[PDB]
């Protein structure tokens, strides 16, 4: 059960602050400084560094998300994330961990011999340094026209004492016989272009100078230069203090490195105390070249640094992160459909509810915002979808990333797609219930309707639709033709067109008479099942009047699949007025 | 859809770095120092500092976390989450927004009533600074034996501009009524305890000069003593910028802020980048006292900072948060219950997935710790559980939050059918398609043969060659129908009335053998353009009694409809 805390308050502790002394066993944890080190960089710049470039970044979904899954990926998503991190602009991607693993091994194989790796993209293999690993690890990328062979062992305090019961020199030599060994490969396949990353496992369980002395010795081995140099990749493998700290170490690693123009200088954090961004961004500031990590955060335990987030972090401040988000729902689709695990409702940038406001003076400010940008762009005769994002709320255009603004409306089990399912039987498509709740915000299930009905249903100006003559070809692939009998702000009009179905050709009808209806979507359903059937379209259309251009839902209802598409067409016209 | 980055690399962009320029217009987005100010601190020190106690805590689950819900708080789901606070040790509890909505009025005149507070709880709740608002607010608190009136007007450069139209002068003095109003309501309602906190909104996007001016008039106001002091609690009501920048705004304000001994500088950081928790600790380590946030980081957008995450990250590095999370599954399902929204699997502390490790190195490496416990602990005559925490991968005993470290040794069907092929299938179809599919991995390419084998090929017992519609002019006439279609090979004529083409086009089967009935129907378009193509899909009852889907794939609604319908007969039979 839950306990309140009843203890004494600290010593010190202010009489307006009345908590007390958990009963959490909190002397089996000590503060980073005693379980490490001590890490004191006094002379720090990191602080006074905004980031003002995009870093080399490493997509590492396909390898450290991929084991991290209930299921790992299948050949099929394997080959569809790959296909999704190259489309998005990333050229180090590591694509598994091929000499523990035969399904990377066979992936690694695939996307060599059938040449779906681009000439500007290098693929990154994960291996353990035991020298049979390393030569599968080869192996697995003959053919590649290049490749990193990253390479790791564990180097904490910790996993020395109690896993390898090594001194320094052990683990040492573990990580240089292992660069010596890819050395040896390397020119044993001439054929490609190999590169080299070393990770020094647990890094942020490790003393810094011991980390600096086995990266120093491995790249001793390699002997990189400008033109071709090492990776040194640091990962918190486990996150174990705040951000700040591991930015120093960063710091002190770029300063203290030997031969640092031959480094490039690679950040890997996991997000156990919930700052995995934060270390990334303040560690990159602190000197680092390049970030590893997974698209929406997935990886081992709480996952690996968000790509996303980072990338959008730079994107709103007004710097390129030369990687492509605009269509962040095609993005988290794919990422979910890969990992079989949610983007999480309040993830940023691409979680459900995160372009959302409730409040009613949120979406009052919003508004404004958006009038206001709006008025400044007619001025300066600009499109305002050009103009500097400047809204309440929304660090971000949603529109920029492929999403909308949503201002929900709460009725009085509730939400407006369920209620009008249920009292109304109608199953709205995503986009009419944002535009529905907009018209709404500017409620009871009654309101609700009632505003629904005086929208979408009941207007009959400008357009009303009498009748109609339908005329469709008998053939597949035939041409329907139309006449239509409509009144035009009152006034009875004979019109005529056709498309390939009689939508299309009422669409191009009502051209004739000053109204431009592109249609842009299309959805119908059935509403019950007999003689009291019937259809429910929904229609969206650019529209543009005789006497601008305006996005538009239309609805319509009636027995006819046919008429209840006509009257989804009519109700859209209006709308637009 | 997404386009592969391809303008020119930066100048001075190194040679091993071959990434391309993407079209994202970066240009509607500048640096925060731009935006709204550069950095006024000299010397920072919070970088210096390690977090040693914990700060003084206030949850705005009932109100931050409650508003910004799809399916808001019952009046259970309220008390059930408002014990949930008291029972973990929580003191300063925000209850809700009493004036602008009843449901809070409601509520919080219930846990006065009922006598439902704890001595040393503090009720607190939000009220904006228009006079009938905050009286409202007070007679909402009547009776309390104390409570945090916490009132806030939005000060940042944006929101003067465009949302107020007013000056530095009419902000600030819009605040400063409102401290006012406060102390006049306080002086009519005699006995409770009041006590006054006063934010800045958007605090993040105001100037920090100007934010210390309106905080040292609102102080002016109030009065406040160390004894009784004034609460100044500053929002990154949007995240806006790196948790650093917002630590050295925090710095400054502990700083320069006048009669610092009465104030309790209070954080109030949301997760737009999601930074809130640095941004907390940082702010805490430059000199705040005091942390608004809501459990597992419920919130407007992307959430309140996570209480359960900053908490934690204290026990972890062995300070007690003087918060109780020694069972943080009944704390999460909780949670879940009240707000109706899950904790992510991957969720710092109480995810699911947060203790779990699938690799068999770090199995390996685990266990190697754990026996080097046992070992120290048998060896020292000490209970394992009493011992220093030293496991790899396993930043804290699971067992000390009630969970278990757990050694741990679907087609997509919707999104390939979707991708690949611009067909959005009814979830029931899903179900259908994806066990017909599970009886031969199949690749995608396998499984679109699949798909059309069974929905699009078949043309035998019934194929569908041509058709005459005959459709009603005025609305809520007949349509008829006459059609070519061939049966096992045969050609024949059918036809048939109804009260559209489809209708029409069944009763029409019925002359054949096929008693056919529509039970669910769904259309949808497959392009942009007024010409594009229409998937529909058919479910129907289907005697010569199985109930299936058909799929039809046409340039007409009318068509798709139609072959959609022979579809379902087809895999009827
Ligand atoms: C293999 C290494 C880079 C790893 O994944 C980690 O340390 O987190
Ligand atoms: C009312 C204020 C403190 C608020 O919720 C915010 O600025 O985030
Ligand atoms: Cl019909
Ligand atoms: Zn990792
Ligand atoms: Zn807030």
């Amino acid at each position: 059960t839950i306990v309140k805390p009843a203890g004494p308050p600290r010593v010190g502790q202010p009489s307006w602050n009345p908590q007390r002394a958990s009963s959490m066993p909190v002397n089996r944890y000590r503060p980073f400084a005693e379980e490490v080190e001590p890490i004191r960089l006094r002379n720090r710049t990191w602080p006074d560094r905004v980031i003002d470039r995009a870093p080399l970044w490493c997509a590492v979904d396909l390898r450290d998300g991929n084991q991290a899954l209930i299921d790992p990926m299948s050949p099929a998503r394997k080959r569809r994330m790959f296909d999704l991190l190259v489309r998005m602009g990333y050229k180090e991607i590591e694509v598994g961990f091929p000499s523990a693993s035969q399904t990377d091994f066979d992936f690694v194989r695939e996307i060599i011999e059938q040449g779906a790796i681009p000439d500007d993209v290098t693929i990154q293999v994960l291996t353990q340094c035991r020298p049979e690993l390393i030569e599968r690890t080869f192996q697995a990328c003959s053919g590649a026209p290049r490749a990193i062979v990253h390479f790791y062992n564990s180097t904490s305090i910790l996993q020395r004492r109690v896993v390898f019961r090594a001194n320094r020199a052990e683990v040492q030599a573990i990580a240089t016989d292992g660069a010596r060994k890819c050395v040896e490969q390397a020119a044993k396949y001439p054929g490609t272009q190999w590169r080299f990353e070393y990770s020094p496992e647990s890094y942020t369980g490790t003393e810094l100078e011991y980390a600096k002395q086995v990266c120093d010795a491995v790249g001793e081995v390699i002997a990189p230069t400008p033109e071709r140099p090492i990776i040194f990749n640091l990962p918190a493998t486990v996150e174990m203090t705040t951000p700040n700290v591991y930015a120093d170490s960063i710091e002190w690693m770029s300063r203290n490195l030997a031969n640092r123009e031959s480094v490039i200088l690679s950040l890997h954090p996991h997000n156990d105390r919930g700052t995995a961004v934060a270390a990334a961004e303040l560690g990159f500031a602190a000197g680092a070249d390049r970030i590893e990590g997974c698209l929406f955060g997935n990886g081992e335990r709480t996952g690996n640094v968000c790509l996303v987030t980072l990338g959008l972090n730079l994107f709103s401040r007004g710097v390129d992160p030369q990687i492509d988000f605009s269509n962040i729902d095609e993005i988290r689709r794919t990422v979910e459909y890969c990992n079989q695990l949610p983007v999480h409702e309040r993830h940023p940038y691409g979680g459900d509810l995160v372009y959302t406001a409730f409040s009613g003076s949120h979406q009052d400010a919003i508004n404004k915002g958006l009038d206001a940008m709006k008025l400044d762009a007619d001025a300066a005769d600009c499109d305002v979808d050009d103009m500097l994002w400047q809204v309440p709320y929304l660090p971000i255009d949603p529109r920029d990333v492929g999403r909308t603004y949503e201002a929900v409306i709460r009725v009085n089990k509730g939400g407006v797609a369920y209620i009008m399912k249920t009292d109304h039987g109608l199953s709205l498509p995503r986009r009419l219930q944002i535009e529905f709740s907009q018209v709404i915000q500017k409620v009871s299930p009654k309101e609700m309707w009632d505003a629904f009905a005086e929208e979408y249903l009941a207007p009959v100006r400008p357009l009303e639709r009498i009748r109609q003559h339908v005329d469709a070809a008998d053939d597949d692939g035939g041409t329907t033709s139309i006449t239509a009998t409509v009144k035009i702000n009152g006034v009875e009009t004979e019109i005529s067109g056709s498309g390939n179905g009689p939508l299309a050709a009422f669409v191009h009808a009502l051209a004739d008479v000053g109204f431009d209806v592109a249609v842009l979507d299309y959805y119908e359903h059935a509403m019950s099942a007999g003689d009291d059937a019937q259809a429910a379209a929904y229609v969206e259309a650019s529209v543009t009047i005789a006497s601008t251009s305006k996005t538009v839902w239309g609805v319509g209802i009636a027995p006819s699949i046919t008429t209840a598409s006509l009257r989804a067409v009519v109700s859209a016209v209006n709308r637009a007025a």
